């Protein structure tokens, strides 16, 4: 059971700016990536200071970065909150229409590409890097699903059949050909160094 959806115009549009323009300073995906997962990370941190069952979906609050280059992929695993399905198909828990139209006005008063993350919308930073992305995620109060898009404007969702995650979100990042580079861990340390050094969670790079 796939379901399949089109991206708001606005998103479509966000995609197709981010896939299209000439813009050598990709790197900058993973920081918005990592800072999305700390953010799920504060998330379910403050929800179990009062409720502390709702680590029993697991206690370790951390990120792993899981380069693979076999199948040309780069995985971002976070043990946050996780999303709902409805959360999911809602721009992945984004106020990505609104983000978007501020982002682009942004861009005309001077603004470039790394400032993404002012306006809601990083995530899609991966488009940079990515000719496909895979999110699977677990929220407490919903089931685990699969997004996956390879822009083009659509998206679809499936209840996810991979290993179960016990709470959280996993990135998968089909990565474009020529942006390899984001595989090798000196480049993967050096970015994580210059852009995440102060993250508040274990920031783990697993090797090959
Ligand atoms: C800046 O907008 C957002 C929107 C949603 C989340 C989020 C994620 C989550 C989302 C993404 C993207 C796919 C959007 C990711 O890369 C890693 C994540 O852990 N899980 N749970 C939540 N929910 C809360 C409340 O953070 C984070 C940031």
């Amino acid at each position: 059971e796939v379901e399949t959806f089109a991206f708001q115009a606005e998103i479509a549009q966000l995609m197709s700016l981010i896939i299209n323009t000439f813009y050598s300073n990709k790197e900058i995906f993973l920081r918005e990536l990592i800072s999305n997962s700390s953010d799920a990370l504060d998330k379910i941190r403050y929800e179990s200071l009062t409720d502390p069952s709702k680590l029993d979906s697991g206690k370790e609050l951390h990120i792993n970065l899981i380069p693979n280059k076999q199948d040309r992929t780069l995985t971002i695993v976070d043990t946050g909150i996780g999303m709902t399905k409805a959360d999911l198909i809602n721009n992945l828990g984004t106020i990505a229409k609104s983000g978007t139209k501020a982002f682009m006005e942004a861009l005309q008063a001077g603004a470039d590409i790394s400032m993404i993350g002012q306006f809601g919308v990083g995530f899609y930073s991966a488009y940079l890097v990515a000719e496909k992305v895979t999110v699977i995620t677990k929220h407490n109060d919903d089931e685990q699903y699969a997004w996956e898009s390879s822009a083009g404007g659509s998206f679809t969702v499936r209840t996810d059949t991979g290993e179960p995650m016990g709470r959280g979100t996993k990135v998968i990042l089909h990565l474009k050909e020529d942006q390899t580079e984001y595989l090798e861990e000196r480049r993967i340390k050096e970015i994580v160094k210059k852009h995440s050094q102060f993250i508040g969670y274990p920031i783990t790079l697993f090797v090959e």
